[PDB]
């Protein structure tokens, strides 16, 4: 694991503040707020507004979120940047107390690759909730690389990219902090993921590693939206935020919990919202930034991808 001081954010401190939002408080003074992360082709809202933003409520945290620009479609390590400084200044802002972080698709990466490479927020998040997190990235991305007509985040997210190279070369598929990995078997948008072993995108070591068919069969199926909306992630995403140990416990849950459709908590109107949560990134990505080539790698992870192909060529520090 890095342990130096943080990197630098290429971005101004004012532009990067503009991205984070709290419900009904600033995160200057904030009671038990929990960071929620979106996924990709989405804003804070977009993610959570149908599931985890009144799910947190009821739980008794104030939702807070970043929604870097634009839907989460540019440089992963640049959308890093307003997680690392939304936890600095949420800690900060509620007493010099640890939060939790949850997520959905990316924004896992994104808290990991924090987390990896910004040493001084491991001590501020007490956990990590990640629904269906991309930590190896994804094979289904291939065909759109192919095409050259992918988004920086998209290149990024490719398993094999340099980004994701750099992660698991830094040991950032070893868990940081307390850490469960609600995640699916029939994920479409992230693969693989039907080994229930270390092999899955979604797998940490030490971390509490929850393939959903690993617990309700292999006849069940929710997918990538499922993977954050469901009554089985509700009770998965509860288990862990109560643990005493910062993980889900299998004791909270069993096979009675084994339910696809949206969180009973959520209203029906709100059902409706979280059942149809990634039409919205669908549209957002093809709607959005294309290029030919990955990101560069920021001189900090740079050391951990060498031999790969970012934009401005071979990695070679």
């Amino acid at each position: 694991l890095p342990s130096g001081s943080d990197p630098a954010f290429s971005q101004p401190k004012s532009v990067l503040d503009a991205g984070l939002t709290c419900q009904g408080a600033s995160p200057s003074s904030v009671s038990k707020p929990i960071l929620l992360v979106p996924g990709t082709g989405t804003t804070g809202p977009q993610s959570f507004d149908s599931n985890w933003i009144p799910l947190s409520t009821q739980l008794g945290y104030t939702p807070c979120w970043i929604s870097p620009p634009p839907f989460m479609l540019n440089d992963t390590q640049v959308n890093t940047e307003y997680m690392v400084n939304a936890i600095t200044a949420l800690y900060a802002g509620s007493g010099n107390n640890k939060l939790p972080v949850l997520t959905w698709s990316q924004g896992g990466l994104v808290a990991q690759w924090g987390l990896t490479f910004f040493p001084s927020i491991r001590s501020k998040v007490d956990r990590l909730m990640a629904f269906a997190p991309d930590y190896k990235g994804t094979v289904l991305a291939g065909p759109l690389d192919a095409l050259a007509v992918s988004a920086p985040s998209v290149w990024q997210q490719t398993t094999g990219s340099a980004l994701t190279t750099a992660l698991r070369n830094a040991g950032g598929l070893t868990q940081i902090v307390p850490t469960t990995n609600l995640y699916s078997a029939t994920d479409e948008i992230v693969q693989p993921q039907v080994s229930n072993s270390p092999l899955d995108s979604s797998y940490l070591f030490n971390g509490k590693n929850v393939q959903a068919q690993a617990v309700c069969g292999p006849l069940f199926v929710i997918d990538h939206a499922g993977s954050l909306t469901s009554q089985f992630s509700y009770v998965v995403g509860r288990s862990a935020l109560r643990s005493t140990t910062g993980q889900a416990r299998s004791a909270d849950y069993g096979i009675t919990d084994c339910n696809p459709l949206p969180a009973n908590d959520l209203t029906p109107e709100q059902k409706v919202a979280a059942a149809a949560l990634l039409a919205p990134a669908a549209a957002a990505i093809v709607a959005g930034p294309k290029q030919n080539c990955e990101p560069d790698l920021m001189p900090y992870a740079r050391p951990f991808a060498v031999g790969k192909r970012t934009c401005s060529g071979i990695v070679t520090p």
